[PDB]
């Protein structure tokens, strides 16, 4: 009776970054280097496949994305594809992206491995990844006429794309350093 | 009574700010045109750090300390394998070589002004500032008498000077 909406979300004071998930408002801890190391190196192999094929745009983190007045997200990297470019809005992405990957944390990891993974499959995002620095390891969901399947799940080798016919990716030099 | 990197810790969380001169500032959250141009910097430098083993590149969310007074979350950020150890477990601990900041209009004179004597002080090498609405950049390189301007265009292309042969042409970081 006392679900949070969309618009409490945008009256949240000027320097918050914060979700809306099922209603319920959550701060998000802000991300340690590893982090963005992972969603910087990514984010670089996604970009150079996604323009050398012209397939559309890329954005990461902070970047809100809007499902329904419940469900506002900031999710690490996503792939909005020329077809679904309408959703690119002055300050803020209104609609599900074509394909999400989410980095995690090790103190916030419940809502990409569980509740963002409900919520996506549910608004038509094609392929989610969830990478784990930790473990060092990816997991692939592929969407379809009965949710999520899993794709792929490996910490060594390399994974390949469903929907972005192509692009594969070499697991673990998501997590190298010098 | 000026704040310091203790005050900014115990800052609660969900809470992105600089603390600039002993004082903390709310940094309000980018819009989408912000993200994208740090997207293609990004990618574009990336792809020649990495080509060249030549350090690491980060973007913003990431706290980096300067001083107890200074504490700053920049655009875009390249440490060299020399400054190797300024990446710490939970953030960075000193001046990046390297940084670059995108504009955003209401909030640009930290960029501009406040950032740009803190780099300077601090002893960050090159400092790129991207302005996405007048689609126009301004490179400084640091030196003996500080900053000093390398370069400013709004069309070309922009050479580094400690990135040893990379150049960007400016119209690929923007929107027409
Ligand atoms: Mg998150
Ligand atoms: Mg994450
Ligand atoms: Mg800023
Ligand atoms: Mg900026």
């Amino acid at each position: 009776i006392d679900l949070k909406t969309d618009k409490d979300f945008a009256e949240l004071p000027e320097g918050t970054l914060a979700e809306l998930l099922d209603g319920e408002i959550f701060m998000v801890p802000a991300p340690i280097p590893e982090h963005q190391r992972v969603i910087r190196k990514f984010s670089n192999a996604l970009s150079t496949f996604v323009e050398k094929n012209k397939l559309g745009e890329v954005f990461f983190s902070p970047i809100d994305v809007y499902l329904d007045e419940h469900n506002v997200v900031q999710p690490d990297l996503i792939f909005i594809s020329k077809a679904r470019n309408t959703i690119i809005r002055e300050k803020r992405i209104e609609g599900a992206p074509d394909w999400i990957a989410e980095i995690l944390s090790e103190g916030n990891a419940y809502h990409d491995l569980k509740t963002k993974k409900r919520l996506y499959e549910k608004h038509g995002v094609a392929e989610y990844w969830i990478v784990d620095p930790m473990e060092r390891s990816v997991e692939i969901y592929q969407n379809g006429n009965s949710g999520f399947t899993l794709l792929a799940s490996a910490d060594s080798g390399t994974v390949v794309s469903k929907m972005l016919d192509g692009f594969s990716l070499e697991i673990q030099t998501l997590f190298t350093k010098p």
